[PDB]
C-alpha cells in the first residue's frame, strides 16, 4: 500500500517540486520530527548480527550523507534501520561547494552530488550527540548502533590531525567510527587511499582510538572507493591485516561514468550513487573479502533497493549493508521492502540467517 503510493505518488511530487537539494532539507526535517509511515515490519531473529562488537539488530543502515550533521538520528531509527551513520563531520565547520552540487538521474535511478563536505564541524555535531549519549547508549544496547563518519576540511595542512581530531572529540560517541578517505569531492582526499598515506594516517588514527577509555572506546572503519586500482585494494587490504583495522566500508560514490547512463545531468562532475553503482561495489566487496581472508567485517554500500541487492552484498562478504540514494526515488517504504524480502530470499536459499549467508558466494 504504503510502498506503491511512495514510489508512485509522493516522491515522483516531491521530485517535481523541489530541487534535489532542498528535497533532501525537507526530508532531513521530516524525519528529525518523526513524520514517517512509524514502519510496520518486525525484525525477525533471522535478521540479526553480531559484528564489530555490537548486536545488530536488522544488517539494514542509513548510509553517510543522509545526515550529515547528526539532526536526525532518532527518526532514522523509527523509518526501520538497523543501525544509522552520520557525517561525514569534518573539523571546523565548513559551507562546502556552491549550489548547484545535486543532482537527479531518474532514467538511471541514480545521483550526482559534489557536496564537498558541508558540514556543521566536530563541535556542533558533539554536543548534539552529547544531548541525546544515554538514550543512544540503550538504542546501542537494544541492538542499534550509532556509526560515526570523520571527514578533513578543504583548507587542512595536515589530513591525519584532522582524523586525530575527529576521534578525540567524536569517537566518544560512537559505537564505530568511519575513516573516510574515498569522496571524490575534496581535491586530493583518495590519495590518502595510497599504501604508505593510509598506513600513515591510521596509524595515528588507531593511536588516538587506543587512547580512549574502555567504554569509549570504538571500533574504527575505513571506507573506500569503487574506482581503485587491484594494485590499491591489495595494498588496503595488506595495510587493514599489518595494522589491525577493525573493518572496511565498500563503496563510496564512482567517479566513472558506466556505458548506458540516459540522463541528461550524467555529465554533471561528482560521485555517482545508485543503481549504476550496484555491481561495481558488490565486485569491490568480494574482492576485498578475498583479499582479507574473510576475517575483516565489511559494511558493503552502493546501489541496494531491494532485498536482491542486499543479499548479493552479503554473499558477496558483507556483515551488514547500508543504503542513502534508494530513499530519493522510493522513500522510507524502501527499507520495509528490503528487509522483508531479504528475509523471503534467505528462507528460499536455505540459510538460518543473515549470518549464514555472509560470504556464502566464496564457499
Ligand atoms: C548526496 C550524497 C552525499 C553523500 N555524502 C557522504 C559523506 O558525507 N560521507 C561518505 O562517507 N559518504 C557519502 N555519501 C556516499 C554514501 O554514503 C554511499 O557510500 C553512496 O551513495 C552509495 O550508496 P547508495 O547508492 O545507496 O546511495 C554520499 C552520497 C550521496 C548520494
Ligand atoms: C512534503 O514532504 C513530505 O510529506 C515528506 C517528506 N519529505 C514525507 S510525508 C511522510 C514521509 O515519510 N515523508 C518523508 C520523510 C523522509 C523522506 C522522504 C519522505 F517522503
Ligand atoms: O560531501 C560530499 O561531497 C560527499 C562526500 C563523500 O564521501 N561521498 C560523496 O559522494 N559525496
Amino acid at each position: 500500500g504504503d510502498e506503491r503510493f511512495y514510489a508512485e505518488h509522493l516522491m515522483p511530487t516531491l521530485q517535481g517540486l523541489l530541487d534535489p537539494e532542498s528535497a533532501h532539507r525537507l526530508a532531513v526535517r521530516f524525519t528529525s520530527l518523526g513524520l514517517l509511515p512509524r514502519a510496520r515490519f518486525q525484525d525477525s531473529d533471522m535478521l540479526e548480527v553480531r559484528v564489530l562488537g555490537h548486536k545488530f539488530r536488522n544488517p539494514v543502515g542509513i548510509a553517510a550523507g543522509f545526515d550529515k550533521h547528526g539532526e536526525a538520528v532518532d527518526g532514522l531509527y523509527k523509518m526501520g534501520f538497523g543501525f544509522v551513520e552520520i557525517g561525514s563531520v569534518t573539523p571546523k565547520p565548513q559551507e562546502g561547494n556552491p549550489r548547484p552540487r545535486v543532482f537527479r538521474l531518474p532514467e538511471d535511478q541514480a545521483v550526482i552530488n559534489r557536496y564537498g563536505f558541508n558540514s556543521h564541524g566536530l563541535s556542533v555535531v558533539e554536543h548534539r550527540l552529547r544531548a541525546r549519549q544515554q538514550k543512544q547508549a540503550k538504542l546501542t544496547e537494544d541492538g542499534l548502533p550509532l556509526g560515526v563518519n570523520l571527514g578533513k576540511n578543504k583548507t587542512s595542512v595536515d589530513a591525519a590531525e584532522d582524523y586525530a581530531e575527529g576521534v578525540r572529540v567524536l569517537g566518544p560517541l560512537a559505537d564505530y567510527l568511519v575513516v573516510n578517505v574515498s569522496s571524490p569531492n575534496t581535491a586530493g582526499l583518495r590519495s590518502l587511499q595510497g599504501k604508505a598515506e593510509l598506513r600513515r594516517l591510521l596509524t595515528k588514527v588507531l593511536q588516538e582510538r587506543d587512547g580512549l577509555r574502555r567504554v569509549h572506546r570504538p571500533a574504527v572503519l575505513v571506507k573506500i572507493a569503487p574506482d581503485l586500482t587491484s594494485q590499491d585494494k591489495e595494498d588496503i587490504a595488506s595495510v587493514v591485516k599489518e595494522l589491525g583495522i577493525d573493518g572496511l566500508i565498500v563503496t563510496n560514490t564512482t567517479v566513472s561514468r558506466p556505458a548506458g547512463l540516459q540522463g541528461a545531468l550524467r555529465s554533471e562532475t561528482g560521485g555517482l550513487s545508485g543503481k549504476p553503482l550496484r555491481d561495481l561495489s558488490t565486485q569491490t566487496i568480494r574482492e576485498m573479502y578475498a583479499l582479507t581472508q574473510g576475517r575483516v567485517p565489511i559494511i558493503g554500500v552502493g546501489g541496494v533497493s531491494s532485498g536482491q541487492d542486499a543479499l548479493e552484498k552479503i554473499r558477496a562478504g558483507a556483515s551488514l549493508v547500508q543504503l542513502y540514494t534508494a530513499l530519493t526515488f522510493w522513500g522510507p517504504p524502501v527499507v520495509g521492502k528490503v528487509k522483508r524480502e531479504l528475509e523471503a530470499l534467505l528462507k528460499e536459499q536455505g540459510f538460518g540467517g543473515v549470518t549464514d549467508a555472509i560470504g556464502a558466494d566464496h564457499r
